[PDB]
């Protein structure tokens, strides 16, 4: 019954808090997700000012509810299951040879907006590292986002590498460690082994002053067939 509320163009609002090595900022976004398609897009500023950060380590952070599942894996969207009133999703994500970020969200409704609340700490990162240098290059690759069942939780685990690269030519590696458990206490969907296939396209807006990101991402779901 959740998957219904995701048919048309659903309105998005991104809002996160930030704290890295004790850099603390703001991001804001707005835009439209087409689950249907499993496209999104949206637009962020750093609401704080200069961001501390490369906006690309922050784009895992800052909705796969918008994912496109085939109807014969409707069985399996966790995510939409949860809506309206959502899940929270929590993730570590270790840089390789450099710091981790702790990130604690709600996805859920909040009238006709799917709202994605965001809260992120970074520790341990190094000054002249790829991230607190800004090495890492204005753009993004595809990745797999593997899934499981957690039954005891009533919820799901995911895992997946993320490739960073960096303006050296070399990549930057950050694995991420992913939790979603549900706010409400409907039933959900619990699903078997699968993964989503993402791609996102990083642009910048030609009339915006502020340090911001613009943003279109493409997700389906896959790894069940029939």
């Amino acid at each position: 019954k959740g998957e219904e509320l995701f048919t048309g163009v659903v309105p998005i609002l991104v809002e996160l808090d930030g704290d890295v090595n004790g850099h603390k900022f703001s991001v804001r976004g707005e835009g439209e997700g087409d689950a249907t398609n499993g496209k999104l897009t949206l637009k962020f500023i750093c609401t704080t000012g200069k961001l501390p950060v490369p906006w690309p380590t922050l784009v895992t952070t800052l909705v796969q509810c918008f994912s496109r599942y085939p109807d014969h894996m409707k069985r399996h969207d966790f995510f939409k299951s949860a809506m309206p009133e959502g899940y929270v999703q929590e993730r570590t994500i270790s840089f390789k040879d450099d710091g981790t970020y702790k990130t604690r969200a709600e996805v859920k409704f909040e009238g006709d907006t799917l709202v994605n609340r965001i809260e992120l700490k970074g520790i341990d990162f190094k000054e002249x590292g790829n991230i607190l240098g800004h090495k890492l290059e204005y753009n993004f690759n595809s990745h797999x986002v593997y899934i499981t069942a957690d039954k005891q939780k009533n919820g799901i685990k995911a895992n997946f590498k993320i490739r960073h690269n960096v303006e050296d030519g070399s990549v930057q590696l950050a694995d991420h460690y992913q939790q979603n458990t549900p706010i409400g206490d409907g039933p959900v969907l619990l699903p078997d082994n699968h993964y989503l296939s993402t791609q996102s396209v990083l642009s910048k807006d030609p009339n915006e002053k502020r340090d911001h990101m613009v943003l279109l991402e493409f997700v389906t779901a896959a790894g069940i067939t029939h």
